[PDB]
DNA sequence: TTTTTTTGCT
């Protein structure tokens, strides 16, 4: 009936302060808005040949599910480094350690964007940020990942250049697991590869701003 | 909220 956590409501050319999660966008938000035509292509194909085979009530089970199991899994190793999926990367956690941070989150205070990283661990002795995720169909080649490295790399960016953080990261890696228990591809990313997928992600970025100006 | 997940062949 009465308020717990009291604050008073006073205190004894026109403002127009933006609001920053308006400005600032996600790391997801700025690469699905700024797709190919190809990549466009394939998924608006995947849906119409999916819809098609489940009916609109169908797919929208279909995302509901596939979502959820990803959710999940990415729960699951949140607990883990404090089911099918976690059988297929049994064989990847006894490589990882040092785990520094996880679902936490990162900013870059320039080139602004925000994001949360899924985990900062060690990999056989090389701390990375880290991107787990299922997948129905096999990504036995990082190119099978599409937008991740670029995911990846946007994630390291900020964090090397977010002050909530005391260090610096310079690989990542992509870990893909399967329903079935296969085991999980490790698609590793170095120092280099890190730098060339960061180049491509400043051009998504910049593309990203360019079309929120209009 | 962010993120979860989704991508061909001739
Ligand atoms: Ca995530
Ligand atoms: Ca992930």
């Amino acid at each position: 009936r009465v308020p717990q956590n009291w604050f008073p409501i006073f205190n004894p050319v026109p403002l127009k302060i933006p609001l920053q999660r308006n400005v600032i966008p996600s790391v997801t938000r700025v690469l699905q808005q700024t797709m190919t035509k190809q990549q466009v292509f394939l998924l608006e194909r995947w849906k119409q040949r999916m819809i098609l085979e489940l009916g609109e009530d169908g797919f929208k089970e279909y995302t509901s599910n596939v979502f959820l199991q990803g959710k999940r899994f990415h729960e699951a190793l949140e607990s883990i480094l404090s089911s099918g999926y976690i059988e297929s990367v049994q064989h990847i956690l006894k490589d990882v350690s040092g785990v520094r941070a996880l679902e936490s989150a990162v900013q870059h205070e320039t080139l602004n964007y925000i994001g949360l990283l899924d985990c900062v661990a060690e990999y056989q002795g090389k701390l990375c940020v880290i991107d787990w995720k299922t997948s129905e169909k096999p990504k036995p080649f990082i190119q099978s990942t599409f937008d991740n490295p670029l995911q990846v790399v946007a994630y390291m960016g900020a964090m090397n250049h977010d002050t909530n953080y005391s260090f610096q990261v310079q690989c990542g890696l992509i870990v893909v697991a399967y329903k079935d228990g296969s085991p999980a591809h490790p698609h590793f990313m170095d120092a280099e590869l890190c730098s060339q997928y960061w180049t491509k992600w400043l051009l998504r970025l910049e593309e990203y701003t360019e079309k929120k100006k209009n």
